[PDB]
């Protein structure tokens, strides 16, 4: 069965925590088997869990400082939710990210679109 509104926030609230600490391996396992990431939305989709790992290694790999919610987690009963948030980095940077997410019956991320500022 599809994860409830409750379970979605529990899973999506966890996303921002794994981002803030920059846990790549953990986030990659949140995603379903042949999941799609569209980040930013308008660029070619990233199919497969393998290539998603690289996207997150692009974003986090360098070393993130913070990743914090800039609005409420809008969870639906269709196993989908969106949340506007922000990421900040340490270099010798910041960006407003607004992810929408779709969960399968197994509680994993099927599709993400992310809109960057």
């Amino acid at each position: 069965m599809l994860p409830t509104a409750e379970e979605v926030q529990k899973l999506m609230a966890r996303y921002i925590e794994l981002m803030d600490v920059g846990d790549i391996e953990a986030i990659v396992q949140m995603y379903a088997d042949d999941a799609t990431v569209e980040a930013p939305f308008g660029a070619p989709p990233i199919h497969g869990r393998e290539r998603i790992a690289y996207f997150y290694r692009r974003m986090l790999g360098e070393g993130i400082a913070r990743a914090t919610l800039t609005g409420p987690v809008r969870a639906s009963h269709n196993g989908t939710g969106a949340m506007p948030f922000r990421v900040e980095y340490v270099f010798n940077y910041a960006m407003d990210v607004r992810v929408e997410m779709r969960f399968d019956e197994h509680g994993r991320i099927q599709t993400m679109q992310a809109y960057w500022s």
